[PDB]
Order: C-alpha cells, then structure tokens, then sequence
C-alpha cells in the first residue's frame, strides 16, 4: 500500500498550478522513523508563516509554557495626602494580549492608590525591547497593514485575536454628495486624518482605498463609497505603538477620574530613581494560552515579540540579533539540525528565511515527543474545523474530507510562497508532514496542498465526515 501512496502525491505533484516552482514534500512516520515520501526535502526555500512552527517551539523551550508577561505603572514616589504624582511611566515588558481594557483596568487602579493629578508628563517606556521597529528586509508597502505592524515592548492588541499596533478604521457612508465618516478607532487624536472619500450614488461603484503612506503617522482615505454600502473596516498600523498606548491610556486615567496636566511621549523609566512606586500592573495568560490566537491565525507581531523575549532571557537584549540565534540554540538544544535553517525573522514574513522541508519534519517529531508537546499541537490549525479558533487559517479547507479534525498543520503564504506543514494522527502511528511551495505564478496551490494531506489520513486509516 506504500507504493499506491508514492504514485498518488507524484501524480498530485505533476497539477499545473506547480508550473516553475521548486516544492519540497516530506513525509515521515514519527512511530518508525520510516520515510515514507520525500522530494527535494534538502533544497532550502522561503517557509512563509512556516518559520512560526520553530519560533513556538524556541519560545517553549526559552521562555516555558508558565510564562506570562508584566505591563506596570509608575512613579518617582507614592501620592500624599493631594495625591499628586509628578511624571508617570507605562512600562511594557513585551505582552502580546494588552488590551484597552487592561489598561482601564490600571488606570482604576492607580485612581484607587490615591492618585488624582498626574502634574508632569506621561511616558510610555517600551525599552525593554530595542526600538528597531521592522526587520530590514521587509517591503515598506506593505507597512499599512496588520501583519507588517510595528515591533514594540509597548503596543496595545486588538479584538479577541490580539493584533497588535494597529487600529480599526470604519468608513460609514453618508448623503451621495458628502464626504465618508471616517472613524479612526483608539487612533483617535493620535494618528493625523486625510479624509479625501466622498459618498457616491446609490448602487455606484465601490473604490475606497484606505492607506498609511509610507513614514507617516496619517490615515489616507481615498475614493468612493456608494450610499447603500455597508460600513468598511480595516486594521491598519499606527507609527510607534507603544506613543498610541500612552495615548490610550491617558484616555483611561482621565475616565477613571485622573487629570494629566502634562504631554503624552516615549522616554524609560530614568535611572537616577532611588526605588520607583509601581502604582498598578497586569499579567498576562500563560504562553500556553497565548499560543492559540499566535499559531491558529498566524500573528507576525507576536511572533517578533516572541523572538525578542527570547532575545530578553537568553542574553538581556529584546533584539533580533540576540533572539534569532537564541531561536538557533534552542532548536539545537531540542535535537534539530539547523544546518539548512536561515533566520531572518520569527514570523516568515522575510524573504531572507530558509527552511528545509527535511527540518521542518526534523522540528515536528522533536516537538512531538517534548514535555510541552500537547500545548504545541493544541495551537496548530485543524483541518476544516468551523469554529475559528480551532480551524484557524485552515477552517474553511479540507471540510467534508478525510483530514476533516484530524490534520494538525501550520500555513504559510505569501507571493510565490506556500506552506503547509503539521501530523496526520492515525491508530497505528502519528505521521509528520512537510509541503513547501516556492515559484509558483497563481495563487496558493492550496488544492495540490490539500490533496496531499487529505490522501495522507486516508493512508492513516481516516474516512471522510459525512
Ligand atoms: C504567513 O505566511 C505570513 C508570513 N504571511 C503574511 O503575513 C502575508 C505577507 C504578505 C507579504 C507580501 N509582500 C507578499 O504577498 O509577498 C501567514 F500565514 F501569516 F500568512
Ligand atoms: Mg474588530
Ligand atoms: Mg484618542
């Protein structure tokens, strides 16, 4: 039955969409060690959101699945009887998950210490990461949109899946004639507005365009948007996440009841203070947890936020530089040779990546067997699962198919890249899988990718829901 195998993903490998492309396929069962298929596994190609499989397990085995990270407040000195402070510090040691509700949740706790008047300034203080914002090699058009968003210790996530460094911009339709409102969400009187979109005709053509160019701090609103039309929302990134926290926090301690006198900025807690008053703090959830919203829809700041707490415990730098080679040695420290592996950044957005499709199936039966393996797989996306935070980037594929709640794998797509790698779980053995497509002209060959992984749980001895 192994040779049928090897004659149908051959035939599967032959599909037109792969016309000028370089795919490597491995697959290997993680009970024998046996090499079932392999295909150019050794050639090295650009992995897309593949690279989070070894940041994760970097992140594991570096920071531990115990891990949670700390945002506090404070002050040179404690409030008195007036209950004035003279400047205040929101400093942030690298959680993904700080949400605008937090940051209530500390401005009511600094109105409860006795704090009524902030008589200096605000200060938000995200050193403990460097301030290198972006990895070099990444396409400045690309810097509008969520997944380029700006690498801070500082930065507020958004919604339930915790974007961070962005915010939600809703243009509503108005009168045919009048321009679009545009709402620019918690980026309200801190990112600029160019408001240049009118509402068209009912039933006219929709050609609204929403942008950031490139260096600014200002929302570009463009084109037409038809009278009857829904409202349109997009995330976008702000200019330096950690300024857009303070912002949003001066907003909370005003609510809750406490007067900034003075300006809102970036600046670290000074060193000439003798022993600081932390006047509120969170934690977050666990890395365990934190992993879900992370690899189920793959979140490239949590990714570099992650390489750069790496970076933090190995060595003391929140730095790309140090938390890349701290990703290298952990992968080594785990039994992975990383002699193909290239890392130019945690989230695969880089095109300086490199993986194998050999490594990445090296990495899966490592990860398998390693204490924290269970809190690894239970962030994969599973094949065809409707519930977002189960299927992931794979809920809408493979439904009605062998793989249907069993296929455990990771995506990765960009331009000319595609990815799929992950466990196909059969009775007599987990099997381990790597696809990595690179040159190919259309969309993702993600029929050829399915076809594969569902023919794989067919082989695993699985049958399609019905
Ligand atoms: C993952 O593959 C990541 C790395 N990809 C993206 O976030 C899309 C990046 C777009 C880059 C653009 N310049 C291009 O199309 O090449 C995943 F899963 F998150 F998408
Ligand atoms: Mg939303
Ligand atoms: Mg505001």
């Amino acid at each position: 039955r192994l040779t049928e195998l090897r004659e149908d993903i051959d035939a599967i490998l032959e599909d037109p969409a792969l016309e000028g492309a370089v795919s490597g396929v491995v697959v290997v069962d993680t009970a024998t060690g046996e090499e079932l298929y392999s295909r150019d596994g050794g050639e090295q190609l650009l992995p897309a959101s593949n690279m989070k499989l070894f940041t994760a397990a970097a992140a594991l085995e570096v920071l531990g699945a115990d891990h949670s990270f700390g945002t506090e407040v404070a002050a040179e000195s404690a409030p008195g009887r007036r209950g004035e402070v003279q400047d205040l510090y929101l400093v942030g040691r690298g959680d993904p998950t700080l949400s605008a509700e937090d940051l209530d949740a500390m401005a009511a706790e600094v109105a409860a210490s006795g704090v009524r008047t902030v008589r200096g300034d605000l200060y938000a203080d995200d050193t403990w990461f460097d301030s290198e914002r972006l990895v070099d090699d990444w396409w400045p058009e690309d810097e509008p949109y969520a997944y380029s968003a700006q690498i801070s210790a500082l930065t507020v996530a958004h919604g339930e899946r915790f974007d961070t460094g962005v915010t939600e911009v809703s243009v509503t339709p108005a009168a045919e004639g009048e321009p679009a409102d545009v709402d620019l969400g918690a980026a309200e009187g801190y990112a600029e507005l160019d408001n240049r979109a009118v509402t068209g005709a009912a039933g006219s053509a929709n050609t609204l365009v929403i942008d950031r160019p490139v260096g600014t701090n200002t929302i570009a609103v463009t084109g037409s948007l038809p009278a009857d039309a829904a409202p349109v929302t997009a995330l976008r990134t702000v200019d330096e996440p950690a300024a857009l926290a303070g912002h949003l926090f001066e907003e909370a301690l005003e609510s809750n009841g406490v007067t900034v006198k003075g300006d809102v900025g970036l600046g670290g807690v000074p060193a000439d203070w003798q022993d600081a008053e932390v006047l509120a703090d969170h934690t977050s959830a666990e890395l365990s947890e934190i992993l879900v919203p992370f690899m189920k829809f793959s979140n490239n700041g949590h990714a570099e936020m992650l390489v750069k707490s790496i970076g933090q415990e190995t060595a003391g730098a929140g730095t790309w530089d140090a938390g890349l080679v701290g990703v290298e040695e952990a992968l080594s420290g785990l039994g992975v040779d990383t002699a193909g592996l290239v890392l130019n950044d945690g989230s695969g957005l880089s095109r300086g990546n490199l993986v194998t499709a050999d490594t990445v199936v090296d990495l899966l039966g490592q990860a398998g067997s390693a204490p924290w393996a269970q809190t690894w797989s239970a962030s994969l996306p599973v094949a065809g699962e409707s519930d977002p935070f189960v299927g992931g980037t794979l809920a809408n594929r493979m439904r009605g198919t062998a793989a249907e709640g069993v296929v455990e794998a990771k995506t990765g797509t960009m331009s000319g890249v595609s990815a799929l790698s992950g466990y196909v779980p059969g009775p007599e053995g987990e099997l381990a899988f790597s696809i990595v497509n690179n040159g190919h002209s259309g969309p993702a060959p993600l029929a050829v990718q399915d076809a594969i992984a569902v023919r794989l749980a067919e082989y695993a001895g699985h049958q399609a829901p019905e």
